[PDB]
């Protein structure tokens, strides 16, 4: 296969959960920029409609609908709309939307626990199950979860958040092996500190980011499109021999002494 | 500190969940053999009473009560009995009891998901929270989760089971870092195929174990006391500089090509 | 930067060691396909000349000279020619050329040891040293080592080969952290079994292929351009936040139980 | 086997390279404390003689001879003496003695490279080869390398040192798999900062200590016997199912964000 084909996504369809802000927003534009048809979602109808209007002016083909992926019913309705819009053919699934709690281990409540598990673990797992017939039908499927580099080290207050992301890391390996017979590859991008609306409060704390950036060899927090780039590459045919891998996008955070 | 003291557990107290069968049963006898006072539990009153009667004849000091660690209420009652029996001083917590489901990813039900998470992840997490005041009060605390070597590789049908065990692996690192100030170390033993009542059906399938043992460099399945030995060592003062680690007890399974 | 600029190597200069066959040949053509001026080498003058002739006819700007990277003097002369050709401005360094010995541990000779160390480890380390001033001068530097997925698992007869590759994996982390101040990133691509002239004896052993393929979830040996694609991506500005990582390109080999 | 027999080295024979100071000295006394007949070595005749005199007075059966493990001829003469002393029956091989250089990557000289490779990598590999017939003859063999926790992260000035130790980590996996048929297990203990005569310049730099201690969850540098304890455990029959593992002994250093 030629270079132009191997580095292209024209004629592919993709689903990105939580694509109205930050990393997921960058992933949607990065996928559409390489010729993919993108479907996304969020919980805010006004914000989602503004983004769909913005992407239309950029000549992108992006559809979407309101969906809280922490609800089993709404995950099923979402995959039913995706299956009808894309005619049951889905090439790409990006499990981007997540949830975050920053509390010491003693302070994690029962509701904190179930919230993180529902949005970070059960949602991705169920969406993979629902996507399986469509990924197999497309002929070339690519699942990319976005996890966190703190699923390999210990950060203060990240216990249950990092634990759910660690489960996602292992789920990557099971999916890659079980669904290899369906020509479906599964990988994970694990970001470090990235400038998103969710990381804004931490970013506006001068003393907090100074502690963080000092641990980063590249000496800065990452940008959303620095995560979206590798995410998109893993979905290209050029990555046809890469499956089951956890790629850290952290500027060297986790490997730094 | 002398060699005899560093390799001893005399004068310590321990809690082992699910200590009536298999690995947990071996852990209880291994802890008691080194002079520890052991508290354990299971869901079967008759079987638990027989084990407590057996350990009494072996001159062990083992107490216990019926408890389903998948229930939040029963976990709280258990830690209240442990706190009264041990006078609020607990040195060792062994999160041994677990749950297992063997199904392809497509077949994992919503009830399969919540069952595995409750017994493998939430129970261990909550029991650590409840044990924290007593571990800090003892002056030298040791938490050991028992996970699985399949939280680092992909085995058929192990998806959600391995995913919960992967979360346990990351939780080890958070606990070791957050509670280091309380002189509490946290580690994890990750067993391979071990001869227990739970692994019996797989063990009695000649073709299935032949596939498994062929992947094991040592050419056999492990015994329960091969897991209990390292578990006990991690609780001794000799392991005083080992914390946050995931030790695989698999006969070389996961590192074998 | 825009999408077009982030996914481009236009205006860059690169060095690939061993680009006349196999993976290195795929990397050269992949780099030039994205607009990079390439310099390559090998030990065979006639073969390198034919490659340079072929690449010029494909309108690539690729230069080359004969060099045995296992020779310190020839590594210095190589980096001297690269400096004059590119005017002391080098963006990319790909350490591809290596050596291989398949013998049990009892059979590895002292000459086998020193050969594997010289070609797989010392060459890459020294070339990084000699390239450091030029990479810093470019303003945007990217080092990529080609290691092996068997640096994480044990394959029969791979002991010393995998040991040197394991040393490469660690060197990646040191290079990423020490030279991040110079705007240089360092990563590593660790391939599985790839169809190259070196692997030809392994590929023509139908029994040995079937044994290896059975352990690969994707059910096949990789192709050279499947390694070259991710190699080139790690050199693009799109990978600006990825450093110190070892990316296994093996079709799921190392994570398949 | 019973508890007493599984946690015993009575009747065993061991070899520790570099047992006159620091970690190796702790390993010798720890092995003999459990009943093992030990053989050790160093490059200083007077110091080794005093150690042998001290160990005899403590009623240990420890023998020794002068040997520079960086010399192939002296490694062969060493293993020749070990064979006659133990009558060709060797249970345990501890590769403790090593070398260290702290320089930035730009400053590592060709002599620094070859020195680190010879003492940290080639010595251990060759000694394993020479010990293989004796370990197989013992009927129960155990190899333990002493690597470093910095073979998983990047510390300033550790590049080549950590690279050789990273090679040791991989060699552990090959040795465990190739020699499992001979009833030989191979594992690795990877220490953090330990109070040894070698680390004395680092320990007497109050600024350098505080910088390192701040990254250690346990908030202190380790002690030699904290490394020796787990080293001895991996040689006991109790560890019969543990092989091919790298156990970090660093107080949580490598997993602390
Ligand atoms: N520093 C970092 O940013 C960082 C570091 C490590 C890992 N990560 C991971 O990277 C991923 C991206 O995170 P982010 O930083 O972009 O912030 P985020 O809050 O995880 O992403 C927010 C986007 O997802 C949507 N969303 C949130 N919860 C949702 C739900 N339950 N159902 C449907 N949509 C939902 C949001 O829209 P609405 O709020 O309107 O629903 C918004 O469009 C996350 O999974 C996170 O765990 C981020
Ligand atoms: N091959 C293997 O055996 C293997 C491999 C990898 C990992 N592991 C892990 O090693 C650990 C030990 O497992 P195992 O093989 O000994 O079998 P297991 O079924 O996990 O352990 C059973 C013991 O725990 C008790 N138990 C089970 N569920 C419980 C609950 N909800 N509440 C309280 N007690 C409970 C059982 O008593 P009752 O049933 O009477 O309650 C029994 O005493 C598990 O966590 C498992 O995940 C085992
Ligand atoms: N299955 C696989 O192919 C596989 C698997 C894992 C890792 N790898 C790694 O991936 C890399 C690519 O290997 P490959 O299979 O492409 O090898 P290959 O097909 O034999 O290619 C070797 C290339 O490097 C050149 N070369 C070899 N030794 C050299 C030296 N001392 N100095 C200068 N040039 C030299 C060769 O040219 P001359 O021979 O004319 O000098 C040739 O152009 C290697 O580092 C290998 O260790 C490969
Ligand atoms: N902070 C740490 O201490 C630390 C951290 C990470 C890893 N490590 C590793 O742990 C191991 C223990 O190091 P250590 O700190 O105990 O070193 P040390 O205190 O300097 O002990 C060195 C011992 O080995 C002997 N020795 C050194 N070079 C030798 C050679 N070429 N041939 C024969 N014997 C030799 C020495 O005796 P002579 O000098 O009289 O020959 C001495 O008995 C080393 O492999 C080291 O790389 C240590």
């Amino acid at each position: 296969m030629s270079l132009e084909k191997r580095w292209s996504l024209k004629g592919t369809t993709a689903l990105v959960t939580g694509g109205t802000k930050g990393i997921g927003h960058a992933i949607v534009e990065e996928l559409a920029g390489f010729g993919a048809r993108v479907y996304t979602c969020s919980r805010n109808e006004a914000e989602l409609t503004k983004c769909l209007q913005e992407w239309e002016n950029l000549n992108f083909d992006v559809a979407g609908s309101v969906c809280d992926i922490a609800s089993r019913t709404e995950r099923e309705e979402l995959m039913e709309r995706v299956s009808s819009v894309f005619n049951g053919n889905l090439n790409i699934l990006i499990n981007n939307a997540g949830g975050y709690v920053n509390k010491p281990i003693d302070d994690v409540t029962a509701e904190d626990f179930s919230f993180l598990v529902a949005v970070n673990l059960e949602s991705a797992f169920h969406l993979c199950q629902l996507a399986h017939p469509m990924l197999k039908a497309s002929g070339r499927g690519s699942i990319v979860h976005v996890s966190s580099c703190c699923a390999q080290i210990a950060l203060p207050g990240h216990s249950m958040y990092s634990a759910t992301k660690g489960a996602i890391n292992q789920l990557t390996r099971n999916l890659a092996c079980e669904w290899a017979k369906d020509n479906i590859r599964t990988n994970t991008v694990a970001p470090g500190a990235i400038r998103t609306p969710s990381s804004e409060p931490f970013v506006n704390d001068k003393d907090a980011v100074a502690k963080e950036v000092a641990r980063v060899p590249l000496g800065r927090i990452g940008e959303p499109e620095e995560v979206a780039a590798i995410t998109v590459f893993l979905c290209m045919p050029a990555a046809s021999y890469i499956t089951g891998q956890v790629i850290c996008v952290d500027g060297g955070r986790t490997i730094n002494g």
